[PDB]
């Protein structure tokens, strides 16, 4: 069955397999060549190749806060026929299209999309709005840990009225049928979630069950609450240029994975951006996200943005654990970026006669 698009599909497949951004590059190529539209293509080929395509990769393009990746996730999203269809059902299908990301941000993005699109194709029948749609779906994710969490008791687990009561008033301040959210809480009791979270996440990423008492990741830890802080009495390597914004966690990604914010670096010189990630394991997240603490930090886009990134993860004293590519640089690039930032701290550490 010969498509328009079918030769553009299987050079797509090689060259994203490999390195995404080569892969997006191709449909961005030959839409150009073809008059055609590179959301919707991109989407197409996320969706109809499914089986074919590294889904780690389709989970982290459609999760990264990005203006194409915002406007394929919306067309990708579109793909999907939740019409008249269960919703328990439709959001299972939805998170077995990709792979998880392990970030917080990310999964989010995911979610927020999947409750809009369920509700615009099921308009005020069970659901009343996309923000009832969203509330719902992050309750009955919280609701398949809770259930299924052997750290949480049988005797401690939330009981179907413990879930209507969360959800009382939050259909866009009526409730949800009582018999809607019994199929969920039913269902999800006998069937867990099946989710496929990523192994490691792109970056560097320090995580140990020591990594909590590094001076370094107390100093992060306190900056993510403080006020008119210089991020340079966390990170001396980094210079004085460094700016920062805090992005604070939703509460219910604290509890899912142990999220505690995310801190963007920008050098207002150079434009070099990094983001670090803190999680911190709890009761809840643990089962999903093991029981170690995590630091997450990404390079961005920008030209030097590289050494920024290596900069902030060789002043822990704790070493990087995984090394990751990211969707702009090969994984050999940031290790060795971040080994030269720790053999020129070794080097200066000895010239000037410290022990």
């Amino acid at each position: 069955y010969f498509q328009g698009d079918s030769l553009l599909k299987n050079e797509v497949i090689k060259l994203f397999n490999d390195k995404p951004k080569s892969g997006i590059a191709r449909i961005k190529k030959w839409c150009t060549d073809n008059n055609q539209d590179f959301i919707a293509e991109t989407a197409k080929i996320f969706y109809e190749e499914k089986s074919n395509l590294n889904l780690e990769f389709v989970g982290d393009y459609l999760g990264t806060d990005g203006v194409d990746n915002q406007k394929v996730l919306e067309s990708f999203t579109k793909q999907f026929d939740f019409k008249e269809k269960d919703y328990l059902e439709s959001l299972r299908r939805f998170l077995q299209s990709f792979k998880l990301p392990g970030e917080a941000q990310k999964i989010d993005r995911l979610v927020e999309s999947f409750g809009t699109h369920y509700y615009e194709q099921n308009l005020n029948i069970d659901i009343n709005s996309k923000d009832a749609a969203y509330i719902l779906a992050y309750q009955t994710i919280m609701l398949n840990t809770d259930l299924h969490n052997p750290s949480i008791a049988k005797s401690k687990k939330m009981t179907f009225e413990q879930l209507k009561n969360n959800l009382k008033g939050t259909n866009e301040s009526k409730n949800f049928n009582d018999n809607f959210l019994k199929k969920i809480y039913d269902e999800i009791e006998a069937k867990p979630f099946k989710l496929n979270f990523v192994k490691t996440s792109p970056g560097y990423e320090l995580t140990s069950t020591t990594l909590n008492k590094d001076s370094t990741f107390k100093k992060l830890d306190s900056f993510l609450h403080s006020t008119d802080v210089n991020i340079n009495t966390v990170f001396p390597g980094i210079g004085d240029n460094v700016k920062t914004t805090v992005d604070q966690p939703k509460s219910w990604l604290s509890f899912f994975t142990g999220y505690k914010g995310t801190i963007t670096l920008t050098d207002n010189k150079t434009s070099a951006q990094a983001t670090i990630q803190v999680y911190t394991p709890n009761i809840f997240s643990k089962w999903l996200f093991g029981e170690q603490p995590r630091v997450i930090i990404q390079p961005g886009q920008t030209k030097e943005s590289i050494d920024l990134a290596a900069k902030a993860a060789a002043d822990f004293s704790s070493p990087v654990k995984n090394f990751k590519a990211t969707y702009d640089y090969e994984v050999g690039d940031l290790i060795k970026a971040y080994d030269n930032q720790k053999k020129l701290i070794t080097i200066e550490r000895n010239l000037a006669l410290k022990e």
